[PDB]
């Protein structure tokens, strides 16, 4: 499966990630992105998550595969 | 780009990873696997690293992308 993470230091609350993939990303109290789930198994959620990772203007998103 | 890592605690020195992807994995002095590279850009190397990750008997290998 997959695992998504957002570097809370890099993120600038652009929110383009939560826009493209609202099922995977959400805004926290610090006004930064944050993974919605701790695991992605569905191939479509993986597709928009990777779509978000590609869109983040500060490259705060990474995706791990196990 | 991709980044490979081996959990030093999980690894049991099966070495099937270095067998399949000898350009990515090597054995360290502690008898455990260790990525000999810090970044994979090439897709050929990416494939055998994903080949090894699925072959490792204790799931000590993970691949992250950015
Ligand atoms: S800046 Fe933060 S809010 Fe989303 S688009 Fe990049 S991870
Ligand atoms: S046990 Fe260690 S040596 Fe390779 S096959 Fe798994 S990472
Ligand atoms: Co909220
Ligand atoms: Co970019
Ligand atoms: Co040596
Ligand atoms: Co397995």
């Amino acid at each position: 499966a997959w695992k998504v993470s957002v570097d809370q230091d890099t993120c600038i609350g652009d929110a383009i990630c939560a826009s493209l993939c609202p099922d995977v990303f959400e805004m926290n109290d610090e006004g930064k992105a944050q993974p919605k789930v701790e695991v992605i198994e569905d191939e479509e959620l993986y597709n928009c998550a990777k779509e978000a990772m590609e869109a983040c203007p500060v490259s705060a998103i990474t995706i791990e595969e196990a």
